[PDB]
């Protein structure tokens, strides 16, 4: 049968296979590439990725997202007391663990997060079963390079309720050194820097004559686009305010529309220099409308920029290397293609280029595919 590759992100999933020689990344039925990791739990419905993430704005607390964050842990773990804090949809302790808590028709139901990952997995098997027109029952799936034994096997628990065989866990790094092709041949010391819409990961690994090695990891599991965002959203938010006397806050559905083209002009912004974010009636009978350029927007963001620093710095002291043993620094997730992170890393490593894809979101999935074809033969 196939085996296909699945790229389980925090913030999003992105499905691929191998055939005729080629990895292809499937679009959802909206004709997107990736697919938000969310799901909702509203008026007896359940829905999966965008049409979930949708739902958040009105239905906070039906409306699951980051469950990556919970999988395989414990519910007193550090990193799980701070998430219930920042996470709207309830959080209980099930002997010892977190499980989540909705309503489906105002009954309370309580899933494990591997539950609603399963559900993640299963829309991304639905994609590659309509695409291949055939049944699939086995995956390449992803991790982060600093997952743990609990946290791989509830994310291949995750696989089975979804009806796929996780034939194989690689890390996120193994997976972009697959994707950028890395020379398998003689010993290659890579820098893995990848920065995504909630999280920032950094690895050393190292490549040995095909045998893959990741020699240290460090990140910061709060540190990723949505923050550049918020940093923007912030920014307007007080300007309008100060303009109108509205203070968009009061809005949740003024909030939601700001959101998007904000983000819209987050994603211009890495290729033009000026760019207008415009809401016709943002609340009724006022319109938005404003420029921001690449400088206020750098502005605004470059101390949590400057931050992706601090994991660098620490792979390095924690793998002992000084920074000229780096052969190669890879760029993953879509906010490396913001121009300040790819210069800050360029002067960090005292002038060396780093290495960026054109699809840097799309990379992790298109080697789990890799990864796919390789163990078929
Ligand atoms: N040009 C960009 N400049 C800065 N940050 C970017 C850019 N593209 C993406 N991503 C790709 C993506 C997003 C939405 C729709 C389609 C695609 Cl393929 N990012 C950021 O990468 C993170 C995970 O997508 C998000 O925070 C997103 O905002």
């Amino acid at each position: 049968g196939p085996v296909i590759g699945i790229d389980l992100g925090t913030t999003y999933s992105c499905v691929g296979v191998f055939k005729n020689g080629r990895v292809e990344i499937l679009n959802n039925e909206l004709g997107n590439r990736i697919t938000p990791s969310y799901v909702s739990f509203v008026d007896g419905e359940r829905k999966v990725g965008e049409a979930a993430k949708l739902e958040a704005t009105l239905h906070p607390t039906q409306t699951v997202f980051d469950v990556k964050r919970l999988i395989g842990r414990k519910f007193d773990d550090q990193e799980v007391v701070k998430d219930r804090s920042l996470l709207p949809y309830e959080i209980v302790n099930n002997q010892g663990k977190p499980n989540i808590k909705v309503q489906i028709k105002d009954k309370d139901t309580t899933f494990a997060p591997e539950q609603i990952s399963a559900m993640v997995l299963e829309k991304m098997k639905e994609i590659a079963q309509s695409f291949l027109g055939k049944p699939v029952k086995n995956a390449v799936v992803t991790v982060p390079a600093y997952f743990n034994d609990a946290q791989r096997q509830a994310t291949k628990d995750a696989g089975t309720i979804a009806g796929l065989n996780i034939v194989r866990i690689i890390n996120e790094p193994t997976a972009a050194a697959l994707a950028y092709g890395l020379d398998k041949k003689e010993e290659t010391s890579i820098l893995v820097y990848d920065l995504g819409g909630g999280t920032f990961d950094v690895s050393i690994l190292v490549i040995d004559n095909g045998v893959f090695e990741v020699y240290a990891t460090a990140g910061n599991t709060h540190l990723g686009g949505e923050d550049f965002d918020q940093r923007v959203m912030d920014y307007f938010i007080k300007m309008f305010k100060k303009k109108n006397n509205i203070d968009l806050r009061t809005d949740k559905r003024a909030i939601q529309k700001l959101r998007k083209e904000v983000e819209i002009a987050k994603r211009n912004l890495s290729v033009v220099h000026s760019t207008q974010i415009e809401i016709e009636d943002i609340v009724e009978g006022h319109n938005f409308s404003e420029t921001l350029t690449r400088a206020k927007f750098e502005e605004l963001n470059d101390d949590l920029f400057r931050e992706t620093l601090e994991p660098v710095k620490k792979v390095l002291d924690d793998a002992k290397y000084e920074k000229s043993k780096i052969d190669e620094i890879v760029l993953v997730g879509g906010s490396t293609r913001i121009p300040k992170i790819q210069q800050i890393i360029k002067e960090f490593f005292n002038g060396k280029e780093p290495n960026r894809g054109i699809n840097p979101d799309e990379a992790v999935a298109y080697g789990a595919a890799i990864q796919a074809g390789i163990i078929l033969g």
